[PDB]
């Protein structure tokens, strides 16, 4: 995947997700950006699961599968993403352990990614 390819997939898996959810611009607007520090409503958490199953990097109980996002990475971001990808799915394959609920566990293990990434982060 090219860069810009990346850049607009980002929209194609925003529109598979967000009719599922009562969802406010600003907040994917925020997220968009990789700005995660604002509180989310349940509904902003299990958008960002659905986003994740999409990925398959989740599975329903949003247990977070770090050899299969690792495997999955050529997939969903472009060369110039992967190493910082690879780094963030390190530190926070274990985040997801911290939290019982599935759409939590997805949001934080996404949270723990923006603020490990260590260049700008991007969410669909």
């Amino acid at each position: 995947m090219t860069m810009e390819q990346f850049l607009t997939s980002l929209d194609m898996i925003r529109s598979g997700c967000a009719p599922k959810f009562k969802l406010k611009t600003e907040d994917l607007d925020r997220l968009r950006v990789g700005d995660f520090n604002f509180p989310p409503s349940q509904d902003l958490m299990c958008y960002t699961k659905c986003v994740s199953l999409m990925a398959g990097t989740v599975n329903k109980k949003g247990e977070f599968n770090a050899p299969k996002a690792l495997a999955q990475l050529p997939h969903l971001v472009p060369p110039e993403m992967m190493e910082m990808s690879r780094k963030s799915v390190e530190a926070c394959r274990d985040t997801h352990k911290q939290f019982k609920e599935s759409c939590e566990r997805v949001y934080q293990t996404a949270k723990c990614f923006s603020e490990n990434a260590d260049g700008q982060f991007m969410w669909p």
